[PDB]
């Protein structure tokens, strides 16, 4: 997260760190007791590496009573995801067992009604991604509040030039933004999950290249099918 601040510890009990061989890789969001939603291109990461999900965390490295690292029973990328597109960029991770819930670990309600978030709505995104241009990785969860950007502005040639489908949404990226390591994390508006950070290549913190988020409401039936 660029231009953000350290998050209040455990105030986002839905937040997940998706890990590969014990290192933070991507964000994710607990959407059911046994299921974490993240981004498909994260799993281009990779092969038969050990994918795990850390719940209940603030610090990646330090002991905390609520921290628990879960193994992953099954990883389910969206079937229409492709290496060279930002479309359908969702991944569902089935934990080894249902997560132990408490004040620091709880699924987030997610949007089922397929209607766009209003322009200007202030939403929250959080992550353990890089915090400066050098690539410094934070030990603790960061977040930033970002206003939703209307799709037509986002689709201008100066911006993302037609790439923002009805299944995608944008937020402003003026110095404050998600960046490398934040893919798959949650964009939360009014206490409800609305978006998942996409995991394609994108400059960070340039107002001319808004953040792009997959609209979870667009994929409600798919999420239900996988969890069935």
């Amino acid at each position: 997260i660029l231009g953000g601040r350290e998050a209040e510890a455990h105030a986002r009990p839905y937040m997940a760190s998706v890990q590969l061989n014990g290192a933070h890789l991507c964000g994710g969001v607990l959407v059911a007791e046994q299921w974490v939603l993240s981004a498909a291109h994260c799993l281009e990461d990779a092969a038969d590496g050990k994918v795990q999900v850390l719940l209940g965390a603030h610090s990646l490295s330090q002991p905390e009573p609520s921290k628990r690292l879960y193994d992953v029973l099954r990883a389910v990328p969206h079937p229409d995801s492709q290496p060279d597109t930002i479309d359908h960029d969702l991944l569902l991770l089935q934990l080894s067992e249902k997560a132990t819930l408490g004040p620091a670990v709880r699924p987030l309600p997610w949007q089922r009604v397929d209607r766009d978030v209003a322009p200007g709505t202030l939403c929250d995104v959080a992550g353990w991604g890089i915090v400066n241009h050098a690539g410094r990785r934070p030990d603790s969860l960061q977040h930033v509040l970002l206003p939703v950007l209307d799709r037509a502005t986002c689709n201008r040639r100066t911006h993302h030039d037609g790439a923002i489908t009805e299944r995608l949404m944008c937020a402003e990226s003026n110095r404050r933004d998600s960046c490398k390591g934040d893919a798959g994390g949650p964009l939360v508006c009014g206490g409800v999950l609305e978006g998942v950070v996409t995991s394609g290549s994108r400059v960070c913190g340039n107002r001319k290249k808004p953040g792009i988020y997959t609209r979870v409401a667009s994929y409600a039936a798919w999420i239900d099918s996988v969890l069935a």
